[PDB]
DNA sequence: TTCCTAAATCAGAGATAACC
DNA sequence: AAGGTTATCTCTGATTTAGG
């Protein structure tokens, strides 16, 4: 078990939040006296297995993604040539493609 | 000092389940 | 086999404790 908003694998006691997920005492207090995540001193780590062998976007060629997703073709492709597909019916382009990927919240 | 926020601890409501 | 009692667990919310 771990805290979703801390990732803390440890705490006095566990809590829980309204959809499913564990929180650490100090998490789960804070979200219900305040209404908002509780403020981490550090980032909340993330990211995992970018690469998976064998496998490479046959849209856009990248090694790395967030997600493999599938084309139409039953090819994998990466996370955002999938949702671009997905979103405009078009492949999408080279000029697109970034030398890397970004974290968020 | 007193005020206030943060977070451990305490009380007990509700879930789980041992045993008759 | 199923159902009732209620020990015990696991949470939620109240209180306490510690610092800033
Ligand atoms: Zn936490
Ligand atoms: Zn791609």
């Amino acid at each position: 078990r771990e805290c979703v908003n801390c990732g803390a694998t440890s705490t006095p006691l566990w809590r829980r939040d309204g959809t499913g997920h564990y929180l650490c005492n100090a998490c789960g207090l804070y979200h219900k006296m305040n209404g908002q995540n509780r403020p981490l001193i550090k980032p909340k780590r993330r990211l995992s297995a970018a690469r998976r062998a064998g496998t490479s976007c046959a849209n856009c060629q990248t090694t790395t993604t967030t997600l493999w997703r599938r084309n139409a073709n039953g090819d994998p492709v990466c996370n955002a040539c999938g949702l671009y597909y997905k979103l405009h019916n078009i492949n999408r382009p080279l000029t697109m493609k970034k030398e890397g990927i970004q974290t968020r919240n």
